[PDB]
């Protein structure tokens, strides 16, 4: 020891490498060490070891955003616990059924953990120091000292009073963060293993260790540990991972890990639904990943150590801070030559320099940014989107692109049949619209039972493609009977198979059912016709969702699908819902891009997009279909601005072989079809490397990948909020996206309005102090309480609550505070205050009854002056014509009259300072109470002046029209005008 700079430190974290280095010594050999700080580039963090506690040998382990890095002494160097067991054969956990021992679930507990998800109650003494121990808080603690010492009592007060307001709003805002996270990973939970020799024992599941057995009860509930099936079945409700809420089917592992083998495993908190075993007394789950390890641990842990949005945090911090340097400075260096002027002792000359430096620093600037943020927060939870991280609301009104999935999202999610066109023999026989009228057959055993459908509390639940084609035959459930669920459907594969027997028969079948182009690919070639891309056309141009059916007889693996006798084409339709269409047309209105991405059909995507309004008439589209060959593009039009159609496939030709051609696809694409669930986030990716700010709006497991990629992620029909994505909407519509950009816009707007108020707040006070230095009569104790207590926290914290507007408009708003609309509304704005605060000043000088102050005895001391009285009745009523020019809300927020309680607030306290002008409380605010003629009216007569030259100056400002890109879309789209790019 003896290195610590304790004492160096009770003198004065700017500096993170310059102050660690000389309170710890700089030591290698990491096998010795005591505290790693870790980044290369980067931010700095320093980490504890920790409180090893095993003592067969020392552990050296530490915690770093929840991932345990473990230190081993045959490679000597730090790997994450996560990787351990990677890379474990698939027989292992089959010889792993036996769970772990007593002697070694121990061992296994200290290296691993607990299984808990750690979100630390923070206590209010660690979260008062956690908030309060910041420079801005330093400096009003300053001010509090600096104020004190010249006897305002008074205005010290408020300065502790304001900054306790400022210091419990972001104890609310984080209390309440915290309070959601720890609120959906609680799972406490007791959940039955099995040791070496036949033991229960009722253990808990913040006891659980990778490698552990663990059974599960019939009656389902939520999964405690990120298991893997080996032997059972079971039925999962993984709406707290993925976002369907259609029940999953999970096979058994076979014989030979965890993204690979989806179907699987059993994930944490997703809850199980039947679990029948069928093989043996219980079904058996072998333990993988526990508490950081996990997902449902992995989201939680991007959650609370989130990303940098990729928007500027109000664009300039240090180029307004240095404009506020030269004009504070430029004022400050006057007050110390205008008081060395009136002959001050040179003693008070350095309290009252440092008294202007305090007035521009306003108190309330950390609450009223506080609750612009909380207020919008509690405008879309009563609109029925959800949030977690609300510095991404603020993106809302930034989106110049939104992606859409088309089923349960644009359409609806249900279904119906609209029948079967079988095939005999190469020929499509005519369509057969009751399926429950075609014999006995292969194809009437294939719609019957190759589906995931499960018998549950007295009715079936499954997939809505599922349980309509069983419905519209009607078989019950529960003559063939399921062997077994061969392949349950995943989304990146696109088929399901099911392998069937029924007494009667001298073999068993292999059915499958998939996308109709793929089907037909894996089908032997002389069963599916030469009229099979005619044929489905004719039905999935029309709009139709259509589906295909194959066959093959078994004398397992994947063998079941390949060399197929090709069945027939199962035709659905989709509608879209009746809140799409007026949507998307109010989102091409306005300038902002709308893109279908969806896994269906080519032809049917697009007669989906011309429908709700991607694509309007007279608008051609090409559809590019690049060949599976690494030939060209061959651009097929389509007759029915350019736009584009792309095929999944396609998109993969061009971003792997035309690595130029890319951007000018993806500036004019908006349809995006057969894409897989991989492809979608790849499309996200791509689209914000040309500077979008895209939007995703989807539903189910498939767009997960795309939520997150996405600047703005909106999850559909959900309750609370999910995981999944940033914003959880539970409306089953995608009217919430225009709700998100109109939030989002008013709240970028009402986020300026509150600088730029705070901005003339500051200047005007300090200019107000600036004719009152000099002339030697500063400003009084409760006059300048109620100047920052009563008037303007109550017009900043009651000015953002208006709302949003109504209908979105092709204006965003600026983004950037320091530009030329800006800077010219606060230079002309000021102009005219210090205009009206001279200009009543100069007037009163010119008055018979007027006696001047008595100069020789000090500033605050003995002076309720003429010249105070002027100033501070023709200033208070300053700060409420500014609080109502600068909260316009024409073409983003509303106009003001909506804000009831900013209504009553800004007319009762100009109700009040008219009477401390005309009728007084002058015995406190040590007001001149002998003012008994007409002027008082002429002061009102002043007050007026800027009551209309404030609002009818702004309104000039906003007709600036200056006669004087840098996106890299922009560029492309201008290319593309002046040639355009498909021919
Ligand atoms: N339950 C199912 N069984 C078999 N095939 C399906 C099922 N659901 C969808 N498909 C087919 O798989 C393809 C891709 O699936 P998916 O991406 O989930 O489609 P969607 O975008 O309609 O949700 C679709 O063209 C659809 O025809
Ligand atoms: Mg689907
Ligand atoms: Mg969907």
């Amino acid at each position: 020891i003896p290195l610590l700079l304790f004492r160096w430190k009770p003198l004065w974290g700017e500096g993170s490498l310059e102050p660690s280095p000389q309170s710890q010594a700089e030591d290698g050999r990491s096998q010795a060490a005591v505290g790693a700080v870790p980044e290369k580039d980067t931010a700095l963090h320093k980490s504890e070891e920790a409180v090893s506690v095993g003592q067969k040998r020392v552990l050296r382990y530490y915690l770093f955003q929840g991932q345990r890095y473990i230190w081993i002494e045959t490679q000597q160097a730090f790997y994450q616990v996560s990787l351990l067991d990677h890379g474990r054969s698939c027989d292992d956990v089959h010889r792993s059924r036996h769970g772990l021992s007593l002697q070694d679930q121990m061992v296994r507990k200290a290296i691993y953990g607990p299984n808990v998800i750690s979100i630390p109650v923070k206590s209010y003494p660690q979260l008062l120091v956690d908030e309060a121990l910041n420079p801005y808080y330093g400096f009003q603690a300053f001010s509090i000292a600096l104020w004190l010492a010249d006897h305002y009592y008074w205005y010290a007060l408020c300065i502790f009073l304001i900054s306790s307001i400022s210091i419990c709003l972001s104890l609310y805002k984080t209390r309440k963060q915290s309070q959601t996270l720890r609120d959906m990973v609680k799972l406490s939970m007791r959940v039955c293993v099995c040791r070496p020799g036949g033991e229960e024992e009722w253990v808990d599941s913040s006891e659980l260790v990778p490698g552990d057995c663990l059974v599960l009860p019939q009656e389902g509930g939520l999964m405690p540990c990120d298991a893997a099936l080996v032997a059972g079945e079971c039925m999962v409700n993984e709406s707290s991972l993925t976002g369907e809420s259609i029940p999953v089917l999970k096979t058994a592992l076979p014989e030979g890990c965890a993204e690979t083998h989806r179907r699987h495993t059993l994930f944490c908190g997703t809850l199980i639904l039947q679990a029948r075993a069928y093989v043996g007394p219980h079904v058996l789950a072998v333990v993988t990943r526990t508490g950081f390890c996990t997902a449902k641990g992995g989201l939680v842990s991007s959650i609370l150590h989130p990303r940098p949005i990729n928007f500027k945090f109000y664009k300039h911090s240090m180029k307004f801070v240095a404009a506020l340097s030269v004009l504070a400075l430029l004022g400050t260096i006057y007050s110390i030559f205008i008081l060395y002027r009136n002959r001050v002792p040179l003693n008070e000359i350095v309290i009252r320099a440092l008294d202007l430096v305090t007035v521009v620093v306003p108190p309330a600037l950390p609450a009223a940014m506080t609750v612009c943020t909380l207020y919008a927060q509690s405008r879309l939870r009563r609109q029925g989107i959800f949030c977690i991280h609300p510095l991404r609301i603020n993106l809302g009104g930034k989106l110049q692109l939104v992606c859409f999935d088309k089923t349960g999202t644009l359409t609806e999610d249900g279904l119906d049949v609209m029948g079967v066109v079988p095939l005999k023999g190469q020929a499509f026989l005519p369509l057969v619209p009751e399926p429950r009228r075609l014999p006995v057959g292969p194809l009437l055993r294939a719609l019957a039972t190759c589906h995931a459908l499960s018998r549950l509390q007295d009715t079936p639940v499954g997939d809505p493609m599922d349980l309509k084609m069983v419905e519209s035959t009607g078989p019950q459930l529960q003559v063939p009977v399921s062997v077994l669920h061969r392949f349950p459907f995943s989304s990146a594969l696109q088929r399901m198979s099911v392998v069937v027997a029924w007494p009667g028969a001298t073999q068993p079948e292999a059915y499958v059912k998939g996308s109709p182009e793929l089907v037909a690919g894996l089908c032997n070639p002389e069963t599916v016709p030469t009229d099979f891309a005619q044929m489905l056309q004719s039905y999935t141009a029309a709009g139709y969702r259509v589906v295909a059916l194959a066959s093959k007889p078994l004398p397992t693996r994947d063998t079941v699908e390949g060399d197929l006798s090709l069945l027939g084409l199962l035709v659905m339709r989709n509608l879209l819902k009746p809140q799409t269409t007026p949507v998307i047309q109010a989102l091409r209105r306005t300038r902002i891009r709308a893109v279908m991405v969806t896994g269906d059909n080519l032809q049917t995507a697009v007669t989906v997009a011309r429908g709700c309004g991607m694509v309007a008439p007279q608008e051609h589209l090409i559809i590019v279909h690049a060949t599976g060959q690494p030939a060209s593009l061959e651009f097929l039009p389509m007759e029915s601005s350019r736009h584009l159609a792309l095929s999944g496939p396609t998109f993969g030709i061009i971003v792997k072989h035309f690595p130029k051609l890319l951007p000018k696809v993806l500036v004019q694409g908006t349809v995006f079809a057969r894409m897989a669930p991989e492809q979608k986030t790849e499309l996200v990716c791509e689209l914000q490397k040309l500077q979008y700010c895209v939007g995703m709006c989807g539903d189910g497991a498939n767009d997960c990948g795309a939520l997150k990629a996405a600047d703005v992620g909106i999850s559909l029909s959900q309750a609370e909020a999910s995981v999944v994505s940033p914003f959880t909407s539970s409306m089953a519509s995608i009217e919430c996206v225009p709700m998100v950009i109109r939030e989002g816009r008013c709240s970028l707007d009402t986020s300026f309005s509150v600088f730029k108020y705070m901005a003339l707040y500051s200047l005007t006070q300090f200019i107000s102090v600036l004719i009152l230095y000099t002339i030697n009569t500063n400003l009084g104790d409760l006059q300048f309480l109620a100047i920052d207590l009563v008037i303007t926290t109550t017009v900043a914290v009651l000015m953002s609550r208006t709302g949003p507007a109504l209908v979105l408009g092709r204006v965003r708003p600026p983004g950037a505070l320091l530009s030329v609309p800006v800077l010219s509304s606060l230079l002309l704005q000021m102009v005219l205050v210090t205009g009206v605060q001279l200009g009543g000043y100069f007037l009163t000088l010119a008055q018979p009854w007027f006696v001047p102050l008595n100069r020789t005895v000090a500033a605050p001391d003995n002076l309720p002056n003429y010249e105070n009285t002027v100033v501070f009745s023709l200033s208070s009523f300053q700060y409420l014509i500014l609080a109502a020019a600068v909260s316009k809300g024409a073409p983003f927020r509303r106009p003001l009259y909506t804000n009831v309680p900013f209504l009553v607030a800004l007319a009762l306290l100009s109700s009040v300072l008219v009477g401390l002008v005309l009728v007084l409380l002058q015995g406190p605010l040590a007001l001149r109470n002998i003012t008994d003629t007409g002027f008082k009216l002429l002061l009102l007569g002043l007050v007026t002046l800027n009551f209309v030259g404030a609002f009818m100056l702004e309104s000039v400002l906003d007709q600036c029209l200056p006669a004087c890109s840098k996106k890299r879309f922009k560029q492309l789209e201008r290319e593309l005008a002046e040639q355009p790019w498909p021919p």
